[PDB]
């Protein structure tokens, strides 16, 4: 259906495999920076007033009350489902229990006696999350961000979302504690948050992807001094699929148009010893691709996808390493034995039994990742994301006293006398008192 | 001098009175960086070369330092210097080998298995800048933490000529490379690479705004690398009481003040009797000082300020949110549980500044210019990342499946949703 069928590997050049471990690149589009740049300024210096502007010629019923009403919140949620809102309490539940597990050891030692040095965590203090509306409201992102941050002991969370909020969201926000939630979207809710308005509270950090105007907003905020942090620069989606002459060809297909579905620009990947297993999952996805009701977008993701046909596992490795996937999924017969030569990718699923989906849901762990390559420096959402490390330290005596001749040889050796003296000081003065 | 009573401040005056400086990055630069980058990504050592003849007389000819060439400078070193450093670094191992997260494995319901692992940066590039002086100590403190997480390439770039203290710190915590390079081409080099130095993944290291500007928009771009962190002014603040030692809180504001002319330093106290005993060590320690010029220069951005007590320093303090906060009281510990934004804490009089910039073992390459937000000082995890894997079972996934059915429904995911049909169906067959 308009495509290719499988690639072989080591029957392209040298040059064409570099080509295929590349990704596409990004514009700049000076006309949509300029536009964001106007957004922010004009949402700090004139507030709420300038909120509803937007959203007056943006709607044809332009916000009133910034700040969703808990009452508005408790009819949402009487409209839900209890089968849903089972769902998600499972999923919270998960969710929290991995989190909560990457709290960091306590971290104190003496590097020598006397010198007593540590790591303590402190939480960032106020958070701003952002989730898209329309249609299909993915709310499950409210889950993966607002849980974390409990955790981390965040002192303020609040959200913003283009009005109307599904009701979804709204009690995906309750669930979590989420504190306010605000009707605003776009790069005026990221300039809301990055800023602070009248209504809307400024936060210390922003977590959430967006469209593109979305993206453009938190890339300025987080370049500008009376800005904000950001969890993480955006990028297309991706998939990577290690599949042995053991994988069912029905669920590679099935995660290969799980992560295409995600959006014209997902770039799904499959790396196979056997080119049969690559023939059989290129037919698999056509055969359901032709059931998905609403598949245009799975569709034109699957235009720029590469079934690729190795010499063996080995090279799989190799191949999916120099890539770094954003999501790595392993259906080969030693599934956890790679684990460990994996050296790059977001967030690795193991064995026929772990969809892309289990973990975007409910196995617990954060469907927020790296990607676009930042998979070589950056890590999945994670509890570290909603706190800083700072470090202490205290010398007694007899600590300081023993690495004085140190400090100020390296000190003098760097020419940085009042560093020096600041040792001298202290030495005379312990000599005088005792 | 200039005493400053907080509280007859209007509360105007005061948040201005802590105010950090303002930004230039004038264009003239963010050009002059811009096109510095290009030319280094398309011409390499061609440009390189081209850039040492302009900066500096070194006309570089081999960008890496031979191993020779290392040796020699090692040889004449002294002993008492070389002993200096191994404590350091002896020192500095020890904090950082401490942070290694434990390995996170559970299973958040039965048969679903979560896990957390820690991954090194494959490589990493390291910046020391240049001059007569070189401050050798940011070598132990960039390449011991890049050594302790295990990453494949470390390298270093610093302006030729490199001082023998650099070189031999770069061998001694086992840098790879060493190269004759700096500016913002140096930063070039390792973003993009170059026929004689590697591309690498993250750079680390501060240095002028010319390098400041290159690590900002090479972080910016798709064929540029990760970088540590955003730059800023060095900052210090010290809270004594009136137990404190004058002349121990101003060689400590003396410290910081003598690094550059934009140095921020701050002092809180209850007791205007200190902040002028303070202000007049200052005075004195200030007359010996041989480089003292830029000192005096940090100082007339300076602030004493009093409060009306120690809780009050405590609040400044944190809505503050300084690079190193030296905590000069009676009770010193019991106050860091209620310090909520710092880059380092210094506790006690026996802890001064020059200590955990040089040997206590802490790191001295800290988040600034009011970062302390939501940044953190360098460690080790920034040498590495965090992968998370998981793993469910038959009976796991088939816990589960109804769950994830139901998400994927409702955020209308069919793809999604049929994964997971097509797995329960199959297990449903085989049962
Ligand atoms: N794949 C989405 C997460 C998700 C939500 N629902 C399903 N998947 C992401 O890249 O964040
Ligand atoms: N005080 C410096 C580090 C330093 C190097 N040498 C002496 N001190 C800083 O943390 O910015
Ligand atoms: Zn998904
Ligand atoms: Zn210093």
């Amino acid at each position: 259906m308009s495509f290719n069928t499988i690639i072989d590997w080591n029957s392209c050049t040298a040059e064409q495999q570099r080509q295929l471990l590349m990704r596409p690149a990004i514009s700049a589009s000076e006309s949509i920076t300029r536009t964001v740049n106007d957004i922010l300024d004009n949402v700090k210096a004139r507030g709420d007033e300038a909120l509803r502007e937007y959203s007056a010629k943006f709607d044809k019923t332009t916000v009133t009350a910034l700040k969703v009403s808990a009452e508005e919140i408790a009819a949402a949620s009487e409209r839900l489902s209890d089968e849903l809102k089972q769902a998600m309490a499972v999923a919270v539940k998960n969710i929290e229990t991995f989190h909560t597990a990457q709290k960091l050891p306590p971290v104190d030692v003496e590097t020598q006696p006397g010198v007593r040095c540590q790591q303590v965590t402190r939480p960032v203090a106020s958070v701003g999350l952002y989730i898209p509306g329309g249609s299909a409201p993915l709310f499950s992102t409210v889950l993966m961000l607002a849980t974390p941050a409990s955790i981390a002991g965040c002192k303020k969370v609040v959200l913003c979302s283009p009005p109307p909020i599904a009701d979804e969201i709204l009690y995906a926000a309750q669930l979590c504690g989420v504190q306010d939630v605000f009707n605003v979207g776009g790069a005026q809710a990221i300039a809301a948050l990055a800023f602070g308005t009248e209504s809307v509270p400024k936060v210390d950090k922003i977590f959430g992807p967006g469209n593109a105007f979305v993206t453009e907003a938190k890339r300025q905020v987080s370049q500008r001094l009376d800005g904000a942090a950001i969890d993480m620069p955006a990028g297309p989606s991706e998939v990577l699929v290690i599949a042995d002459s053991g994988a069912t060809p029905d669920f590679v297909a099935s995660d290969l148009l799980s992560q295409a579905e995600h959006g014209p620009d997902s770039q799904v990947i499959l790396l196979t010893p056997a080119a049969d297993m690559a023939r059989r999952v290129a037919e698999a996805v056509e055969r359901q691709l032709a059931e998905l009701p609403r598949a245009e977008t799975a569709r034109q993701a699957l235009n720029a996808s590469r079934l690729i046909v190795t010499k063996d596992l080995a090279q799989c490795v190799e191949i999916s390493n120099q890539y770094g996937p954003e999501h790595l999924i392993i259906q080969t017969r030693n599934a956890r034995e790679l684990v460990d030569s994996i050296t790059s990718a977001g967030s690795v699923f193991l064995g026929d039994w772990s969809p892309e989906s289990a973990g975007d849901y409910a196995s617990g762990t954060n469907h927020v990742l790296p990607t676009y390559g930042y998979t070589a420096t950056c890590s999945s959402l994670g509890l570290a994301d909603f706190q800083k490390r700072m470090t202490v330290q205290e010398l007694s005596k007899e600590g300081f006293s023993a690495l004085a001749s140190t400090i100020e040889t390296l000190a003098a050796a760097e020419r940085l006398t009042a560093h020096k003296n600041a040792v001298t000081l202290r030495v005379n003065a312990l000599k005088e008192q005792a």
